[PDB]
């Protein structure tokens, strides 16, 4: 259970008018981001509750791997396709997991 | 910080519907308790029919009378009538907040 994983935890919203973009850029994102070292997971999905709101989940191996992710080139890239699809609430919070803790299954 | 729980779950074509909205129930009902601090039920973008339970608790002690309560066993009773079999859930002691955006 001892473990160094970090887990990213993003939200974000488009309207109507961009939201299949969205979709298809997500997809794109997670396909390329879950090549890159030590990415354990990389989930783009959208908030059953709440459509045209997303969701966005990784799993890096350590903080290093994380750093190495948002450090090499690409990610204001991202950023940017995410504004041209006039995405304004990007929300992205990182915590360090201290232990994991299988609940079922 | 608090308690990151990430689940996974799928369900045949047939059940889908059924799930999202069963899911969609649990969540709703989820929010309101005591120590939750997020719940968000999402399917994923990249494998329609596959789903994500992500939640936050104030604390591990919160997150298990959760998991404890007759209604969340009857949930899962819920889930299982839907011969959903893959149900994982894994929860993580969390440090503080890293701001990445926003």
């Amino acid at each position: 259970r001892r473990t160094t994983m970090v887990i990213s935890h993003g939200t974000l919203s488009a309207s109507a008018e961009h939201a299949a973009h969205l979709r298809q850029l997500l997809v794109h994102i997670a396909q390329a981001t879950r090549q890159e070292d030590g990415c354990l997971l990389y989930l783009v999905s959208e908030d059953l509750s709440q459509p045209g709101h997303f969701l966005i989940t990784e799993h890096w191996d350590n903080l290093g791997a994380m750093h190495t992710h948002l450090a090499l080139p690409g990610v204001t890239q991202a950023i940017d396709a995410l504004k041209h699809l006039n995405v304004t609430d990007l929300k992205i919070t990182a915590y360090e997991a201290g232990e994991a803790i299988n609940i079922m299954g």
